[PDB]
């Protein structure tokens, strides 16, 4: 049965105006800025940006691939895609 969410968890996240992304719950480094309540830092394979968001939002992986990991338009999903795939746990920085 399902735990809560945790750093390192791969996702499909979803926001507003674009489709269901690959992301990764990322860590808060020591130093840096934590998220809202609540909330958790995803960050967004391909893009590599970071956003805030809830459990609404996030889709698991492995449940949802069929669904959502399809090629996409979208600038910077399809190497999402690739990331999530071949390198999920790398540093992208």
């Amino acid at each position: 049965m399902p735990h809560a969410f945790k750093p390192g968890d791969l996702v499909f996240a979803k926001m507003k105006g674009y489709p269901h992304w690959p992301a990764r719950i990322d860590d808060i480094a020591d130093g840096a800025v934590k998220p809202p309540p609540n909330k958790y830092p995803i960050f967004f394979f391909g893009t590599h940006e970071t956003a805030f968001l809830g459990p609404k939002d996030l889709f698991p992986y492995d449940k949802s691939k069929d669904k959502y990991g399809k090629p996409n338009k979208r600038k910077g999903f399809n190497e999402g895609l690739w990331e999530i795939q071949n390198n999920p746990h790398a540093s992208y920085s």
